[PDB]
This record gives C-alpha cells, sequence and structure tokens, in this order.
C-alpha cells in the first residue's frame, strides 16, 4: 500500500476513534452467559439506528504457553460482571496496511449485536466468520460493523479464531497432539457457545445461519462438513468460496520444519524438536516469517498459503477434518440444510495490482500448466498429460493470439472460485436430502462506497466487481459514510441485508418486500439442470443463466478420463 493511502488510513483510524465515542451511549446492559455475566452497551449508527453491543466475550481459554498450537479449551468462568463494551485484540497477523505484525495470541473472542435484547419472539441468529486467507482478519467494528444488519430484527454474531501458523500448524507425530486445524476447532467451540448461549440475547437456537466470505466461506463450509457440528445450525451461506477451492486447504505438515529453520532452528527434521523450538518463539517472530515459507515450486503450483486447513494425520476426539473435503461431502450433515452460494461478476480482478507488479505472470497462460488441478498434474508440470489439460484451460480463457492480464484474471475467477463451486454443487447433489441450494451473482459496481480490501489491493479506480467488493454492502467499516436513501448504494445495502436476513429466517432468499424482486422467480438449482440459474444483483435484480457456464463446462472436461475425481 502506497504512502498516500497509508497516511489517509491513519487519518481514518483517528476519525473512527471520534465517531465511535460519539455513537457510544450510556445505556449499559447486563446479559447472562454460561460462564458468567457480561456488560454491553447501546450504540448508535450514522443512520440514527441503535443496537446493543457486546464485544470480547471469551469462548475459549487464551491459547498461550502450553496451549499454543493445541485445540482450544473451555474458558475460566467468572462470578462478577465482565466488561464487554470494548473490543479485544485480533489474532497475530501482518497488518495489511502498515506491513507490521499486530495482534495477540489472546484472541479467542466473539461479539454479539442486536437491536432488541428482549424480543417478543426469539430471532434468527446470523453468525459471520471472517475471511482473510486464514492469515488476516478480525471482528473489530472498524472492519465488520453490524450497523446495517441491526436494521433487521436479527441477532448478529462475529467470531474470531486463530490465524496463520498459530492456528494451523500441523505435525504428523501423534504423541505431540498438534494434528492441525486448531483455528477450525476454535470456530467449532464458538458455534457451540452460540447454540448454548444465543437465547440470552433473544436469539433462536433452533434457527442459526452461518455465513462467511472467501476463507470465511471455506470456514462456513467446513462447519457444514464436520461431524463435530452436526445439527448446530440450520442454514449456510458461502460467499465466494468453499472447502473444495484449491486455496482452502493444504498438506502443510513439513512446513513447521521450514518455518523453524527460518527462525534460526538448528537440528533434524523431527516433529518433537521442531515443536519444542516453535513453542519457545515469540509469536510475532513466527508470523513475520510466514510469508517466506512457501518454496518457489509451491508458489508455481499455486499453493497460496503455507499454513491452513489440512487433512489431519491421525484421528482425535476433536478432529475436524479426518478426510479430504470431497470425501467429507459424501457424508456431510450440512448437505441437508438450506444453502445459498454465490460469487462476484469479476472475482479475479482482485489480482490487478499483482499483475502490474509481476507482469511475467501473464506468460503462465502460454501453456496454462500451472493451473491444471493439482490432483491431475505433476509437481514439475511438464508431463504431456498436463500440457494437454493446460491447452484446454488456455482455450477457455485466452481470447486472442497473445495472453493478456484480463485473460489471466478471468482464468483466476474460475480456478479459484467458479470451478470449485461447480464441483461442490455436483458432488452435493449426489449426497443430500433434497434441501435447496440457491445461487446469486453479485454484479453491482460502485466506488462511492468501499471497504478496506480495496485499499489493500490498490484497487481504487478499477472498474468491475472484484473479490471482496460485496462486503461493503453488508458491513459498516471505517471508510464508509452515510449514504442518501435514494442512492444506488443504500438500495443495495437494503437488498443484500434483506436477502440474507430473509434466507436466515426461512431458508428461501426470496421476498416480495425486498425492492426490485417483483418479477424475480428465484428457483433452487436442481440435479437435472444442465445450466445453473442465478440471481444477478446489479442496479436491477434479474434471474439469468450463469454467464460463466461455458467455461465451467470446459474446466469439467479435464476430468473426462478421471470422473471419480471430479
Amino acid at each position: 500500500v502506497s504512502l498516500m493511502e497509508k497516511l489517509k488510513w491513519k487519518i481514518k483510524c483517528i476519525e473512527n476513534k471520534f465517531l465511535n465515542y460519539r455513537l457510544t451511549t450510556n445505556e449499559t446492559v447486563v446479559a447472562e452467559t454460561e460462564y458468567g455475566k457480561v456488560k454491553g452497551v447501546k450504540r448508535l449508527t450514522v443512520y440514527d439506528d441503535s443496537y446493543y453491543s457486546f464485544e470480547g466475550i471469551p469462548y475459549a481459554q487464551p491459547p498461550v504457553g502450553e496451549l499454543r498450537f493445541k485445540a482450544p479449551q473451555r474458558p475460566t468462568p467468572w462470578a462478577g460482571v465482565r466488561d464487554c463494551c470494548n473490543h479485544k485484540d485480533k489474532s497475530v497477523q501482518v497488518d495489511f496496511i502498515t506491513g507490521k505484525v499486530c495482534g495477540s495470541e489472546d484472541c479467542l473472542y466473539l461479539s454479539v449485536y442486536t437491536n432488541n435484547l428482549n424480543p417478543e419472539t426469539k430471532r434468527p441468529v446470523l453468525v459471520y466468520i471472517h475471511g482473510g486467507g486464514f492469515i488476516i482478519g478480525e471482528n473489530h467494528r472498524d472492519m465488520y460493523g453490524p450497523d446495517y444488519f441491526i436494521k433487521k430484527d436479527v441477532v448478529l454474531i462475529n467470531i474470531q479464531y486463530r490465524l496463520g501458523a498459530l492456528g494451523f500448524l500441523s505435525l504428523n507425530s501423534e504423541d505431540l497432539n498438534v494434528p492441525g486445524n486448531a483455528g477450525l476447532k476454535d470456530q467449532v467451540m464458538a458455534l457451540r457457545w452460540i447454540k448454548n448461549n444465543c437465547a440470552n440475547f433473544g436469539g433462536n437456537p433452533d434457527n442459526i445461519t452461518v455465513f462467511g466470505e472467501s476463507a470465511g466461506a471455506a470456514s462456513t463450509h467446513y462447519m457444514m462438513l464436520t461431524e463435530q457440528t452436526r445439527g448446530l445450525f440450520h442454514r449456510g451461506i458461502l460467499m465466494s468460496g468453499n472447502a473444495i477451492c484449491p486455496w482452502a486447504n493444504t498438506q502443510c505438515q513439513h512446513r513447521a520444519f521450514t518455518l523453524a529453520k527460518l527462525a534460526g532452528y538448528k537440528g533434524e527434521d523431527n516433529d518433537k524438536d521442531v515443536l519444542e523450538f516453535l513453542m519457545k518463539a515469540k509469536p510475532q517472530d513466527l508470523i513475520k516469517l510466514e510469508e517466506k515459507v512457501l518454496t518457489l515450486e509451491e508458489r508455481t503450483n499455486k499453493v497460496m498459503f503455507p499454513f491452513g486447513p489440512t487433512v489431519e494425520p491421525y484421528q482425535t476426539a476433536d478432529c475436524v477434518l479426518p478426510k479430504h473435503p470431497r470425501e467429507m461431502v459424501k457424508t456431510a450433515w450440512g448437505n441437508s440444510i438450506p444453502t445459498m452460494m454465490g460469487n462476484t461478476s469479476y472475482e479475479g480482478l482482485f489480482f490487478t495490482s499483482i499483475l502490474k507488479q509481476m507482469p511475467l505472470l501473464v506468460k503462465e497462460l502460454e501453456t496454462c500448466v500451472n493451473f491444471v488441478p493439482s490432483e491431475l498434474a505433476d509437481a514439475e508440470r511438464t508431463a504431456p498429460e498436463t500440457l494437454e489439460m493446460g491447452a484446454k484451460i488456455k482455450k477457455a480463457h485466452v481470447t486472442g493470439e497473445t495472453p493478456t492480464a484480463d485473460n489471466f484474471m478471468d482464468l483466476c475467477s474460475h480456478f479459484y472460485f467458479w470451478f470449485p463451486m461447480h464441483r461442490l454443487l455436483q458432488l452435493r447433489f449426489n449426497h443430500t436430502s433434497g434441501t435447496p441450494v440457491y445461487l446469486y451473482r453479485f454484479d453491482f459496481d460502485s466506488e462511492d462506497l468501499i471497504n478496506p480490501y480495496r485499499i489493500m489491493r490498490s484497487g481504487r479506480g478499477v472498474k468491475g466487481v472484484s473479490h471482496t467488493d460485496e462486503l461493503t454492502y453488508f458491513f459498516w467499516n471505517q471508510l464508509a459514510k452515510r449514504m442518501p436513501k435514494e442512492s444506488r448504494e443504500y438500495k443495495t445495502i437494503e437488498r443484500m441485508t434483506g436477502i440474507w436476513t430473509q434466507f436466515a429466517t426461512t431458508g428461501n432468499p426470496y421476498s416480495n418486500e425486498i425492492e426490485g424482486m417483483e418479477n424475480v422467480s428465484w428457483d433452487p438449482i436442481e440435479k437435472s439442470d444442465e445450466v445453473y440459474k442465478c440471481l444477478n444483483i446489479s442496479d436491477e435484480l434479474k434471474m439469468i443463466d450463469v454467464p460463466e457456464m461455458g467455461k465451467i463446462k470446459q474446466w469439467e472436461s479435464m476430468f473426462e478420463k478421471h470422473r471419480d475425481l471430479f
């Protein structure tokens, strides 16, 4: 991020300080939880709405010392009242704007929001799991403010969970009890807290919706796959992601050793000596080195993060992922709850800045071997079969005689999002009770209202709807402003939160009370459908055939000889 955007960010952080004080009221309230009482407070919004706010509710013991890299433990209860009028630290991470390590190991908290603590009827509960590649993110309201959602009569809960190597270190040796996925286990403990405590805030424990974007969508999907969460919630929404995405998991068991070596470890490649080393290290020191762990080959093979969700090397009581995601789909309890999935209309547009900085990436489309699904390719990417499959991908996305940045970004939309969605839909149809899945396509472009990911990506002035652009219309953030009610942006906020709230309530995203839906016939996708239908969300709401269908089928064709792997 440039100096100019850094200095502006800093000014916005100071302004958000002052705004937050002005919107804090003196109406404190006290709620009961299974571990003790919590004090929260009424806050106002810039639209002059109000909501009750509880931040910093612990759902697990701080994972420090001997608990580092381990499954979460339940928290210590308290006899008095805990002050929850203020946020806690985020998980240790690199700050996307400053580039400095920030956060704390003491990060296992959630926040609860609602416009009415004592409603006549218990309300739908929506739980947001934030994205950020499993390496950044938070539930702070300067990024994820509930100010738009609390216009609806819902309970909204935003959770945190361990990130990076501290959340996703994995070691083969069963004796060490570091199987991996600690951060996903964090999410599990949070969802258990929510089911067992949302009643205290007017929530219906029998009508919970989990949703998330990007890594939060992969997370929502993991929470729909694992037996650990069976029946804990009742709808799911996957926004630009799922667990089949190539970036959403990784067999990272050898990278603990690699990280240790980067941090100055001398010794053998041996799980116990490496763990004992990492257990001593300053948490900041490990997180700063994480961007250096992936090898050239791994990066070439499109492995996106060194640590992340993994198939656990051995089964334990708290095992979240005992098998690969595709195998887990075959028995998943979440296949049989109402589900909504969607993507934006130009997902890969996110990588505009990366392609300007490393223009030689475009030459990857000369053969496209690096984008062949890794289960079909070779690490070398030189096998004749890999070349043949790469030629198929190239036909799908290279439009002229010279591959272009636009072509690269289009390819990325499919590699990272549309193709794994198609794979998931087809696999799920074979293993479900018949509960509906609805598709949306977010296609609303504005720069009058933005969110911090646009700064992170240097995407100001870039026309089109990138990965993360829809979040602006769901959550307040410290770059936002009050929009006029007749503005296209305000209308889109009402539409997006209205649709999500409607789906959370009934399992059907359609509502006649949502402006622009008068002629919308939004049917769920059927197994028999050759072509997916979706609600395209622009200035108008229109049911259309997914424009991406043709390319989706071309990617599918790579599995013609290997249909069991599709």
